[PDB]
């Protein structure tokens, strides 16, 4: 099972420094960004349609 907290325990320390990447709040130098996105997909922890996303 996963959503959320996996991701952000794995790659940062909390989901706070996963928003700063989507809010652009505090834009990294790529690092972060590219890791997230990265590990996003890597671990796979979609919160709705385990297959994929889109439409509506």
């Amino acid at each position: 099972m996963a959503t959320i907290k996996d991701v952000a325990k794995r790659a940062n320390v909390s989901t706070t420094t996963v928003s700063h990447v989507i809010n652009k709040t505090r834009f990294v130098a790529e690092e972060t960004r590219n890791a997230v996105w990265a590990a996003i997909k890597e671990l796979h922890y979609s919160p709705s349609a385990v297959a994929r996303s889109l439409k509506v």
